[PDB]
């Protein structure tokens, strides 16, 4: 949980040499998950798009769901 540091980036060179502060302790950063990272949600049976995924999710029911 919690954003993490801004003013940086996750992948690079940092300006850290022999001497600096401690930057955070990474194992394994996971990737593909809901960080609304420029990406739209679109029905493609009726083309009904949203900014919420319940929108479209339950927008969907109404399409399939008990046919
Ligand atoms: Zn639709």
């Amino acid at each position: 949980n919690g954003m993490p540091l801004n003013q940086g980036a996750a992948l690079g060179i940092a300006t850290v040499d022999a001497q600096g502060r401690i930057q955070i302790v990474n194992q394994n950063k996971p990737i593909a998950a809901n960080t609304i990272s420029n990406i739209s949600f679109k029905c493609d049976v009726c083309s009904d798009m949203f900014p919420h995924l319940a929108l479209l999710n339950a927008h969907k029911r109404m399409h399939t769901d008990g046919e």
